[PDB]
């Protein structure tokens, strides 16, 4: 009962954001489980299996802004490692604790299960480093502020942690803190500031209209608000990429489209690359994003504002806090935008499914597509407000939205998660179906069944047999991953079929299931594009 | 068409013993792909996630003495990390080849999916140095001898090696090779097994009873045949730990059961620790294996055999091949040792349904227990000749052994296979399940349904909810993971019952499901005395 460093943790856990642990136990963290169990501000979530807990808690703190797994160590903890590291890939606060023997067994190098057994207990405390910013092994003398100094640095950067918790260091003794774990809003020094923001009011001067491109870092540092804002108060011609879409409200004036270089709409072109000049906060030009970095964006064409500097031009200007240069251009741009933008089908196809799609969708849901024709086609989605729209194109690990979505329903059990996965990328986290009936969660599961891997068919080798996948029977999977499922499942075929069945899972009263029949070799225009920009780069 | 590095490494491949390749595809393999699937000599064999097909080599591996794995760039390898870490710990050569971009995009430090954003390509390469043995990243100069080297360390060492293979690097003009990979017999200095071979004869000619332990390390260097044939040519009281099941035929004159350290049975414990010298070959003291380190072998007790260096006594001597010492050993005791060894139920139970499990095994059968109780009672079985025991125990990773299942088969299509998975193991692999029926494999598959993870309630917090798991409906995982199942499933809850099922499903001839119920406490005799054990050190 008496307080301690595992009290502790779980106290600047809540702190930072989040109300559930996800993960498995292991003989070397259920101790510290006692306390996540007794804990009244955390609530335990276990999971099916470590990658589906790290996919889940990335989902998790991009609806909650940070999130926490627990593993415990060697076997836990590097079964997560692709989850993690798609975290630091994206940008996602996700805390990674480890629950690890006693430093006294440690010290002793012994030979305990979890281990190479060679008695070294840092292999993958080391192996953890390139995919997270901070990390640390919590002793009886360095834990409360080790657990701190991981906290705020992953709060700063928005990106994953890492803890070693040995089970000795838990029930160390520990003091509540009076105080709590506050994001310390940075200031830029002032002559810098007036050093970027000359420079950007003599190039926004020079402007005949003005551009705004957004993408995923201004979701990871909490500026949503701040780009809607921004365009209402300056209406221009605004887009963001892929990895940002969902920061504006796609129906608004202004918005002509998601922007992917030169796979884009002509309107889009028009109204990102043709424009003298473009505001590009928090991108990142990925292959992906860029159909093949096909992107037409001259540095002296662009202001760019990233998490700790800013370019005009050819200049940067560094130790600039996103938010201080946002306001700057914000309030450069009331000066110089003095502009005003004018204010059903037989067989299933990826054309009419997206269509369908797209009168289906509503604000305030939480969209979820995997990597493959299910990302790229949701790509030209008009996504009303209110919209949170998960996607992973660069890390791009199949798979991770099934599980993603269960750890996104679990931040948010008010809202209603439409999961869209291929059949490919379902099979690599299918148990975590399981987690989402057994926690009676109710998201609507859109599952394109083509009969394989029809990106990889679409790259190189559409005949051959390694682009199959073992033919699953997917509207049985909720009855035999639960007792008493209560879900309601459909196999779709027909355009009028889908849209029937779309109204009967609006209310998202029962986990329902979408078997989408598709053709083996169709492609949304997204990736018609980036294959066709393939021929040059991949020779 | 034209021979290059791709097929060099599948040459290799088959060199080494490997008949297949297990993974899963990404577009920076594709190109390495088509040269898999038009080799008359290696099998591609596409799996669900890339941890299952890790799982999935380990155990082809431990059936062939090698195993291969294709990954993609980032997702792909670090997915497998968890299986390539299990492999280094228990030495099993698996290798690992990872599909990566091609060498310009790298030294471009483009954005490419699959990395961290950072434009770095060497990240997960540095990542897997801790758990392998050898490791390159092939350019267009090195290929053909990184390759050759890379084998031929796993071979010496028998643990995975790494090659990252950019896919211009495949496509580079390569020269089939004349001779075969060969597995070249060292020899020890003549002196130095000269010296060994002295101060173990001399300790030998002082034992009045020998007995031989040995374990996991003579299967990884194929020495089996060697060490059954040392019993048989020099009778003594002989066991193998958990690691090393199925070393001896257990039906032998000589042998009274599994030592387990303090744990084991009476019988055992005098048979080995009674002897005044002991011969551990290829032993390590693991904290599962000798129950919580309750081992009573004293350093003068034994003589020990390593993979590179055995010791008498108190002085090791280095550099001397496993074989050798094995060999001058054998030679030994035929000399100076001279001992003879004179030569049903109601509602199921962890006790009864280990001795229905003891009548149905058969000589040839492979047979994989994963940690819990199967590992924890499958110890108990009384194995019969030309067993193939497959078994975790110090990395001990849940899940491995439904994938390792799978690798096993095929590996041996023809033989027999029973897989022990508790209910909590199966559900971090199932969709292997579905790789075993789209490839019409027929595994004996029994799930220990106790309704949760009973190791970790036994261990502590029985009532506490993090012990529980998502209730699966095992009987319809089959028809929901395969269109057409060559399958059967069956739920027992008795003695009576299960016993009938393992009669129908004798001959293996589908596919065969048995959800096997008990009790929530029901422990074997193993873990009670493992957690009789954590009691000193765990308090
Ligand atoms: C973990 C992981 N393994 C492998 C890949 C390589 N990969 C990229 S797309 C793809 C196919 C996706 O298949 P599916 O989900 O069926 O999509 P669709 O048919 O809609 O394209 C694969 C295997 C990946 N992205 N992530
Ligand atoms: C990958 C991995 N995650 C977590 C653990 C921790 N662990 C050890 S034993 C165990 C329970 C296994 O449960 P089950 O398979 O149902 O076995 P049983 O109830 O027969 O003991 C767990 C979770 C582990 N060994 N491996
Ligand atoms: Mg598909
Ligand atoms: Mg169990």
């Amino acid at each position: 009962t008496p307080y301690c460093v595992a009290d502790y943790l779980l106290d600047r856990l809540t702190d930072c954001g989040a109300d559930h642990l996800f993960g498995v136990p292991g003989d070397y963290n259920l101790q510290f489980l006692d306390h996540v169990i007794d804990s009244p501000d955390i609530c335990w979530v276990g999971c099916a299996n470590e990658l589906n807990a790290s996919y889940a808690a990335d989902g998790y703190a991009r609806c909650k802004g940070f999130a926490a797994l627990l593993t415990t160590f060697g076997v836990g903890e590097l079964s997560a490692m692709n989850g993690i590291a798609g975290s630091y890939a994206e940008h996602v606060p996700v805390l990674h604790i480890v629950g690890a023997p006693g430093t006294a067994s440690q010290q002793r190098g012994e030979l305990l299960h979890h281990t190479l057994g060679d008695g070294e207990f840092r292999h993958f405390y080391h192996m953890s480093e390139p995919i997270t910013v901070a990390q640390a092994i919590l002793t009886e003398q360095n834990a409360c502020y080790e657990i701190d100094r991981v906290l705020t640095t992953m709060l700063r950067e928005r990106r994953p942690g890492y803890l070693m918790l040995p089970a000795d260091v838990a029930k160390k003794a520990a003091t509540p803190p009076v105080n709590a774990l506050t994001l310390r809003h940075a200031h830029a020094d002032s002559a810098c500031l007036k050093a970027f923001r000359d420079a950007a009011e003599n190039r926004l001067a020079m402007s005949k209209r003005t551009a705004l491109l957004a993408d995923f870092l201004v979701l990871r540092h909490g500026l949503k608000h701040a780009l809607q804002k921004w365009v209402k108060d300056v209406p221009m011609a605004h887009a963001t990429m892929l990895m940002g879409k969902g920061i504006f409200d796609e129906r608004h004036v202004g918005f002509y489209g998601t922007y992917s270089g030169s796979a884009s709409a002509g309107a889009v072109k028009e109204a990102i690359e043709g424009a003298d000049t473009v505001l590009c906060i928090g991108t990142r030009f990925t292959d992906t994003l860029t159909a093949g970095f096909t992107h037409q964006l001259t540095p002296s064409q662009t202001i760019e504002v990233q998490p700790h500097a800013s370019r005009v031009g050819d200049v940067w200007f560094t130790g600039i806090p996103m938010l201080q240069a946002i306001e700057t251009l914000v309030e450069l741009c009331k000066q110089h935008v003095h502009d005003t933008p004018v204010p059903p089908d037989g067989s299933l196809t990826q054309d009419n499914f997206w269509k369908t799609l797209q009168t289906f969708i509503r604000p305030g849901d939480i969209i979820l597509a995997d990597q493959g024709t299910s990302a790229f086609g949701a790509i030209d989605l008009r996504l009303p407000a209110d919209v949170n729209f998960i996607v992973q194109p660069l890390w791009g690990s199949i798979g991770y939205t099934l599980a993603a979505a269960f750890g996104a329903q679990t931040a948010c059990p008010n809202r209603r998660v439409i999961v869209l996965t291929g059949d490919g990328a379902a099979q690599l986290t299918i148990q975590e179906l399981g987690s989402m009936l057994r926690d009676k969660q109710h998201p609507i599961i859109l599952v394109l069944n083509n009969e394989g891997y029809t990106v990889l068919r679409a790259i190189h080798g559409p005949e051959q047999r390694y682009n199959d996948i073992a033919l699953w029977n997917w509207t049985q999977i909720p009855q035999a991953l639960s007792l008493d499922p209560q879900a309601q499942c459909w196999r779709v075929s027909e355009a009028e079929q889908l849209a029937d069945v779309l109204e009967k899972v609006a209310h998202h009263e029962r986990l329902s299931l979408i078997e989408v029949m598709l053709p083996k070799a169709d492609i949304p225009p997204l990736l018609g594009a980036i294959t066709k920009a393939l021929e040059a780069r991949n020779s």
